[PDB]
């Protein structure tokens, strides 16, 4: 009463501003951390996708060859005894593309600097 | 002193409210972006999991068959010459289920609209 | 005018503080949710990586063996008729490590409790 109300409000503002700005920084860090983590997942997921496809590609080739050789062999035996397998090329791994979301997270982190609070200070309390 | 303290506090409130609301919108965007990115990762990861399992399934079948045919062949040769391989069915890819976390991110984004600040305006300064 | 300005400012502060604190809690929840989701993705992605590698390992072994057996067979036939395949060991799935980002998200969530606003109350309005 004696003259504190005006002073408590200002102190409250300084806290509000300090706590908010503190939180923003924490949030920016979390965003960058999420984008970084999302980016690593994308790399691994895609590299593993391409590994699986590269494999299917070779395997298909192998079974085509194996079935061919066994056929030749069986054939010979026939002649000798006379004288005397599913393809997997369709299996495909897809890749993910979240680069746009990753870039968006970094932009938002950078832009939160524009949402910080620059409290007008009252000398009479500073 | 002349009569500004009451006016600086209000201006500070308008900034606090404008900057916070601005940040909330930015954060909502980041959440939706994260959920969208998480959702795409889940789809690809699971589709690649199922591709790998579908493959193991066929491959096991193939090696069972190949070993069988080679055995028959070797057998014949025996008769002809007389007259004259690990299974992989156990390899399994697991799938992930983060749908609940994805839905939770979208709900939080929607609910932050309920955390916006509607500052009571003082006509004497408006 | 009669004496409300001082009272509207305080009411505005209570709202600012209530809405911010409410948002912080919402954000903490979103962070924990993101970390939990990121953690599940890491587990599945890595487990699927290791499954793919375990498979390549066995497959390479299988084709080495198959080519060997077919060679022996073809060889015999030669003798009998006389008397009468790419390796994939190089395909490798990589694993991801975002544990550090996951732990960082949880720390930030825990630390936001230190960014909450504890508004100094003015009895004259309470
Ligand atoms: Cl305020
Ligand atoms: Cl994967």
């Amino acid at each position: 009463g004696i003259g504190v109300t005006q002073n408590v409000l200002y102190e409250n503002q300084k806290q509000i501003a300090n706590q908010f700005n503190k939180a923003i920084s924490q949030i920016q860090e979390s965003l960058t951390t999420t984008s970084t983590a999302l980016g690593k997942l994308q790399d691994v997921v895609n590299q593993n996708a391409q590994a699986l496809n590269t494999l299917v590609k070779q395997l298909s080739s192998n079974f085509g060859a194996i079935s061919s050789v066994l056929n030749d062999i069986l054939s010979r035996l026939d002649k000798v005894e006379a004288e005397v397998l599913g393809d997997i090329s369709g299996i495909n791994a897809s890749v993910v593309n979240i680069q746009k979301e990753i870039d968006r997270l970094n932009e938002v982190a950078k832009n939160l600097n524009e949402s910080l609070i620059d409290l007008q200070e009252l000398g009479k309390y500073e």
